[PDB]
């Protein structure tokens, strides 16, 4: 036992390393997002900046984690990071819906940790998910479905060839 | 009576009453068409900010006419502020034309103020509708139409319409 | 069902709906003092400018409700904003007694507000109402309790007691 | 007849003149209520001072009513400058009183002058009257209605602090 170890649970433990492979996993997607974005018949170089940004927010959520795991006296075990889903996302419409997919399991999974932490009566973890990853989850949810509306009523994929470039314009710009 | 009345006729102090719910009333529409642009089935955070302004205006509008009822020695009266008409705009080009009508409707509201106000013979009353009032729904008036204007040539309920609407004018 | 909500209890949406009527009506009640105090025969400036910022700071609250409840995914339903229960609030430290019942009503509407988050296992919404309304409310209480406390003590209905609160305290 | 001289009835030059002078005798009037507040067994800077910045407005007043006669094309007839109805003042109080009585009074003559121009269609100095006078003599009331009631709502004299705090507190 850990001499910092107090009102901690094997259960929040392990449940805090089954968080930090998922974040690390959700980076990874967005990476692979990306770098489609990125290709030469893609070509849309906002929607590659913005989820660029959102691979290394990720990155930065895991650590978090893993820097909470320390504090509390746990122990971190990592696991593979899988490959994400695909390697083509087909479009930017696509892709913001394969995101909003993503974070809304993200938060899912970070209910089901709240929910641990009160079941075992652990209002530290309660409030440190609170305060650093609940409301961040709401925000990007909300964000994702922004952007989804708006590329849906602008017909982007195939309605409107100008949708993707000027939503990657206009609103990732 | 209160020691600072003078020449300020218990009609005209009704009259506006009356206007300064009218006021909070559009602030209130306003307020409802804003959140409605907040919605993630819409999405046009421009349009959602812009209706948030013409809410605080209006808000402010009214506090002018509480204050001016004070400055006269009227007394100021509230009632309910109604809901309202609906929850759901349906549209851009469709809020852009209720706020046309809403200001139109205040207008009137202020024309018949100052047709009051001249029978009455209060001539301050008059000028405070036409300084404060009467230019500023002209103006809003006349932006609401050029905005309807653009969103109707546009194609708007093309689906760009609304997104670059949002982006180019009231972004 | 909106494409962003997730573990949003109906019950849940209904309560911040009607919250955000109440935060609304605390909007309304505090204009209705603020300007009760800038009658000429009143004419406590200071207390006037007071509750015209709660008034304001209550129309945030309720727009942060608002967002909120676009966030996760319910929808807004507006009714109508009640008339406050005075015009006339009669004075300085009877219109702090008013507004501290006034706080505490708001008060326990969120204590029940974040015991249905509670009971519905909804960790979001139990810290939004923790972060942005549980502790305003208890400063707001004590406040108001501490200026009801020294207008008593200074025999406030001593004819100096609200002259010599409004400059030297809501100043 | 003056070479700029256009919609510019007689009765209307006859009540501008009238006005200056009402307006010069309303500074008078608060001249002499300033240094009524000035006397060593009155004591109150605050109220003298106020009543003296009120003076030097009204004078402002009669003059912006002189620039618009010429800018007319009337001719100025300046008449006695009445002395005040009082030399004692008697109190903070009373005095902002006796200010409320004279500004609504200056007022009164204004919503009349208002109202010939209006009868005799002159749009412009119906303009000059709500531009410059009309909601001045609007903010005044309401000024001195409310400083009213506070010193009343003091115990003023009409608590021997209360003439003082407010000396010090609101005219400060
Ligand atoms: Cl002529
Ligand atoms: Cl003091
Ligand atoms: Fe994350
Ligand atoms: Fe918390
Ligand atoms: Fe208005
Ligand atoms: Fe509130
Ligand atoms: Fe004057």
């Amino acid at each position: 036992t850990s001499q910092v170890r107090q009102n901690y649970h094997q259960d929040s433990e392990a449940a805090i390393n089954r968080q930090i492979n998922l974040e690390l996993y959700a980076s990874y997607v967005y990476l692979s997002m990306s770098y489609y974005f990125d290709r030469d018949d893609v070509a849309l170089k906002n929607f590659a900046k913005y989820f660029l940004h959102q691979s290394h927010e990720e990155r930065e959520h895991a650590e978090k984690l893993m820097k909470l795991q320390n504090q509390r006296g746990g122990r971190i075990f990592l696991q593979d990071i899988k490959e994400p889903d695909c390697d083509d996302w087909e479009s930017g419409q696509n892709a913001m819906e394969c995101a909003l997919h993503l974070e809304k399991n993200v938060n899912q999974s970070l209910l089901e940790l709240h929910k641990l932490a009160t079941d075992k009566n652990d209002p530290h973890l309660c409030d440190f998910i609170e305060t650093h990853y609940l409301n961040e989850q709401v925000k990007a949810i909300k964000e994702l479905g922004d952007h989804v509306t708006n590329l849906r009523k602008m017909g982007a994929p195939g309605e409107s060839g100008l949708a993707e470039y000027l939503f990657d314009k206009h609103t990732l710009g």
